[PDB]
C-alpha cells in the first residue's frame, strides 16, 4: 500500500481486489476514483481532496478525519460511511447518500449537499455555514450544536431531527417543518 507517494488508482483496485482494506493516510488528491468500490475501507486520515469520487460506493467506509476540500462527491454512496472530524468544506455531494452516516465535527462550510439523503445521520456539532442543503433528507438527523447559518434548507426534510442549538441565522427554510413558525 503506496504512503509517502501518491497513490495509483488501478494499484488501490489491485489492492482492494485482493482483500486489503486499510488505507489510512492514504494519498489519492485529485484522484479519478469515479465509480470505484471502496465499500467498508479505512480511508481515516485520506488525502482526497480536489478527488472526484463520482458514483463511488463509499458505503460503511472510515473517512473519519480524512480531507476531502473541494471533492466531489455527486452521487456517492456514503451510507453507514464515519466521516466525523473530516474536512469537507466546498465539496460536492450533490444526491449523495449519507443515510446513517456520523459526521459528527465535520467540516462542511459551504458544501453542496443539494438532495443528499441524510436520513438519521448523526451532524452534531458540523459546520454547515453557507452549506447548500436544498430538498436535503434530514428525516431523523441530529443536527445538535450544528452551524447552519446562512444555509440554504428550501424545501428540506427535517422532520424528527434535531436542531437544539444549532445556529440557523439567515437559514432558508421555506418548504420545512419550521416554516412559518
Amino acid at each position: 500500500v503506496p504512503r509517502g507517494s501518491h497513490m495509483d488508482v488501478e494499484k488501490l483496485r489491485q489492492l482492494y481486489a485482493a482483500g486489503e482494506r486499510d488505507f489510512s493516510i492514504v494519498d489519492l488528491r485529485g484522484a479519478v476514483l469515479e465509480n470505484i468500490n471502496l465499500s467498508g475501507a479505512i480511508l481515516h486520515g485520506a488525502m482526497l481532496d480536489e478527488a472526484n469520487l463520482q458514483q463511488a460506493n463509499l458505503s460503511r467506509a472510515d473517512l473519519s478525519g480524512a480531507t476531502l476540500n473541494g471533492a466531489d462527491l455527486r452521487g456517492a454512496n456514503l451510507s453507514k460511511a464515519d466521516l466525523s472530524d473530516a474536512i469537507l468544506d466546498n465539496a460536492i455531494l450533490e444526491g449523495a447518500i449519507l443515510d446513517e452516516a456520523v459526521l459528527n465535527q465535520a467540516n462542511l462550510k459551504a458544501a453542496n449537499l443539494e438532495q443528499a439523503i441524510l436520513s438519521h445521520a448523526n451532524i452534531r456539532e458540523a459546520d454547515l455555514s453557507e452549506a447548500n442543503l436544498e430538498a436535503a433528507d434530514l428525516s431523523g438527523a441530529d443536527l445538535a450544536i450544528a452551524d447552519l447559518h446562512q444555509a440554504n434548507l428550501h424545501q428540506a426534510a427535517l422532520e424528527r431531527a434535531n436542531l437544539t442549538g444549532a445556529n440557523l441565522e439567515d437559514a432558508n427554510l421555506e418548504g420545512t417543518i419550521l416554516e412559518g413558525g
